[PDB]
């Protein structure tokens, strides 16, 4: 039903503000659905088998892999892979956020994350969450906690007939007074934190945390055509791709199967993708590789496993503005309530590619869906280069991306999920046709 | 003490009466359950007030509200209290025809700013639909309002890209549904939606009067709760504080053994400058007021000695000093939140060279146990001193972000306001009466 | 049919009718001789209107003009029906010291514009003289006022280069023409042609209120007739279809068996603003009602209760669609010519939050067979419906070209204006009465 998964992905997007939020969001999901957590921190010799199986691996909590690896799998066969990203554009809180009382008015220090923050962030309310490090009295172990003000909007950013934020009891307590984090931040707000966390300001190591929106999503328009929420870019292909892989896996057995399917999502995609969480940091080149070796001891040829893959960068695109035309280019521009969007760029990397498209167009024609272009994202460059694989440009288009609160058509989410399942159970038999190419 | 949320109250009213329309409509239903008695302006009032007085309230175009205590024992030298205030907001309104054809199968509609040219704090919103239909049921000759809301489905929203710019994203026609008199003007798809609202045919609606306005419900917010988040608190905060502060007042009030006459006042059209008959120069006060005069005693009654000793609040809002831009605000000359109501004062305006006004206020809240605050930099304070001749103040309870979608205040503001209020129906005329002749 | 000119009719009255007083002069005659009897304002009315009502007009100025008729039956509860117009069109003044020794030979005269800044559209027009004398005969202490005109002579004329570029190209003194006031302030030619054309001595002059307008007569245009070009077209082409509208009406009215108040009200001053005691903020039309309501009954009327059901139609043109500029024009929402009236609506400005006037034109005219178009974009509507508390309307004749010194708007407009307001006086007060209580 594609009014239920619009309302699960509002959900999903409401109660998890943060990237932290949504890649422990996901690794949840995947243990229910029997997916084994591998560490990136110890060797998978030992814990994938010949038999392949469902794992998936988290880096610096941002960063997830999950992954299907069939116990027929030979290098040949190559990787079916989606790429995305989960980080969206917020407003971080700085390593020292601690701000001076101004005329009775209590602020914090903060830093646009993914751009430069427009007005459009101007007026909303802004809750506050994100990860605590701490370190329990009479250890030594430092811990994850996540921690979110929903639904108490904490600040907000002022607009101004004529960028900081205004977020407002005792004095600091000796204990307190021994806390890291006791010069950097207010003391109000550490309690705060410390307080949703179960922990004591004392124990709190550090911090990274997000002002987001924290208006819920609706179904909207006059016919319940759109879909109004934070977030979409592009948690919205994350949302998809990620739900699809495991619509997929539900029917399959490892045992059976000859294919190697993930789905990788990457931070730091607003930034340029040039961190280790990011694209460029290769972590899916990690996992491939990772998985291959320990999977069987007769030496795999990864070169030939890119050469047969195929990567669909996942990332939205402009869903066509009726009120600014000139913008776009006529017969290159989707709209809400279709179908995946192919992004093609004259000078972008499947300048030169055609096969891919083809590809996509004949997937589309088996699973009985519909494709939209785009012609006026660093993932797709980036895993084509790194791997030496074809990679298609694909999304979910929105209108206004960007900003705190973006718009997509309300059957969307169902058609991207469709149609990435689609792509997991036919890819390879599809790609087949096209040979050598 | 515990009772200062009222600002949930507040919060509920605001999300469910998103028009001027139903503002008036919410306040009538309040003072009504509380024994006021509605009078039409249309109909002479002689035989309505009697020797007695009593608590009333007449609307002027369901936008534009009067309501009034007379005192069985009042008399022109005890003058009027008056609050007045503005209930009209910022928003978008649809356009007569709001008929545009179809862009690449996207449907929109034509719409105009009301009172602004608007910020681009208004793109990306969820966009209710509401306000006034009017129609006329089948084989009949009477024309009914009917008031309609689509809260809390935005039926629409003006996108930013990533009235050419800002316009707005969103089976054949029935005999019957040509037959109406807006079927051309408006697409058939909205006359559909609206009919359904009211319970009524589309052949049976004559026009239409709506709005688009922000479906985001208020919130308490702030770490420690300090702050009021919400849309179109100008001005409907002192609007409600006045009303609500009238209302509890009434609560301790025979008319039978009262000589003051008091009221609160609620125009339309402030954003617009206030020259129409439902705004601040329509004259509802001073229609009110000679009318229950007139009908009320046999006696005639001198209204300018009325006007000569009475007090006019011009409630309407200030700004709340915004620590992000210092410069442009006046030291020793700007609000904070949760202290209390805020003057305006002004050098040029019509404030300036009357210390009479400031002095009876700052009077009434050391009284009362009020503080109050300074603002020195078509308002209706000036229309309504210069039309009444009565000694007029203009302040009221400051926020933040104002012609905002949405905007900022204390969340103590509405309490204090309410007292504040109180505190003036309930003391201003003996506190008057200590300044004489002045 | 075959009378929808009606429209020679109206070039006549433009031609031989240059000025406000003309104008306002040519009314009193044509209303007069309806057997309407004139009411001056320095005499109090209480002798002059009795219990049986009856056909009046009253002049303030020479340029400001309200011609009413009283119903026997008439009550508060019944209102007004009003159409208010303005008669003041753009002109070249003659400035009160209109003198300008010679330039190479060349007589000039000091002018000033009235009501813009204006046009090269002026320039090289043929410009006649025209306007109000005040004279006083000799051995007499009365001071009166004489009308004057040189159409069809042009007696000057803005040249263009193929107050200092806009000026005009246009035998010694007698003692006795010394003896005149003006004598030092207008050239002695002049004075010696406007004392000719009065039938007046230049000693005799007193002081004057001289024009200078376009003497080219209008004409039925177009190939197929379509259009009328005139002079002077804003307002005096609403003014004429509302007052021949009143004329055409009060013909089947006996005063007797009539339980209606109609007026038509001329106003001065509209293109400066309307502030000005002949203008729409004198309350010549407020002055009227509450004169005739007190001289006509010894019962005491409530005048609120009589604008509370009033109607006033604020007749102002709108504009035409002009095809030579599509961007200025709002689609769906701009008229065309020889299809009827115009309903002038502003999302800022005094009707917008008043949808039942609208809603009202719009039966009226479904009633009596009328079209109404729409046009979305110191106005009279805003004063009159704020200084009456009456529900008012701003609708008109479109033209093009408005404000220039030769405007254009259908051939067949001056009549379906006629029609559209006869119409109005016949069946307002029926059609208000099924919105009730709105």
């Amino acid at each position: 039903n594609y009014e239920d998964i619009a309302q699960e992905f509002i959900d999903f997007i409401y109660k998890n503000p943060t990237t932290y939020h949504v890649v422990s969001f996901f690794a949840e999901l995947l243990d229910k659905h029997n997916f084994k957590y591998l560490s990136e921190k110890s060797n998978w010799q030992d814990s994938i088998g010949e038999d392949g199986g469902k794992f998936y691996t988290i880096r610096n909590g941002t960063n997830l892999s999950a992954f299907i690896l069939g116990k027929n799998w030979r290098a040949e066969k190559g990787v079916g892979v989606i790429g995305s990203h989960v980080d969206a554009l917020t407003v971080k809180l700085k390593p020292v956020s601690f701000k001076d009382t101004a005329e009775g008015y209590g602020r914090i220090a903060v830093a646009p994350y993914g751009g430069t923050l427009n007005e459009l962030w101007l007026d909303r309310d802004l809750g506050i969450g994100g990860r605590l490090l701490y370190k329990k009295k009479g250890t030594n172990e430092i811990k994850s906690a996540l921690v979110d003000s929903t639904p108490l909007p904490v600040c907000r950013i002022p607009s101004l007939h004529f960028q900081t934020i205004p977020v407002i009891n005792e004095p600091p307590t000796d204990d307190e007074k021994k806390s890291p984090l006791f010069g950097k931040h207010c003391i109000h707000l550490l309690r705060y934190v410390a307080k949703l966390a179960g922990v004591e300001v004392s124990e709190l190591i550090q911090m990274d945390l997000d002002l987001f929106d924290v208006q819920k999503g609706t179904i909207g328009g006059i016919g319940k055509h759109f879909l109004f929420a934070p977030r979409l870019d592009d948690r919205l292909c994350s949302f998809a791709a990620m739900i699809a892989l495991i619509c997929y896996a539900k029917d399959v057995n490892t045992e059976e199967s000859d294919l190697f399917s993930t789905v990788t999502l990457y931070d730091n995609e607003e930034i340029g993708s040039l961190t280790r969480q990011g694209a460029k940091g290769g972590l899916l080149e990690s996992v491939v590789e990772r998985s291959s070796s320990a999977f069987t001891k007769k030496p795999v040829d990864l070169h030939t496993v890119w050469a047969n893959s195929i990567i669909l960068s996942a990332d939205v695109n402009h869903l066509y503005n009726p009120n600014f035309p000139e913008v776009y280019l006529k017969n290159h521009f989707p709209v809400p309530n279709v179908g995946i969007t192919l992004s093609l760029d004259p000078n972008g990397h499947m300048a030169t590619d055609v096969v891919g498209t083809a590809l996509v167009e004949e997937l589309a024609r088996r699973n009985g869906d519909k494709v939209q272009y785009f012609q006026i994202g660093t993932i797709g460059p980036s895993l084509a280069s790194q791997t030496g694989a074809r990679t298609i440009d694909l999304g979910i288009a929105q209108l206004s991306m960007h900003s705190i609160r973006a718009a997509t058509g309300s059957k969307d989410v169902g058609l991207g999920v469709k149609f990435f399942n689609g792509f997991f159970k036919h890819w390879r038999s599809v790609y087949d046709e096209f040979g050598e190419l």
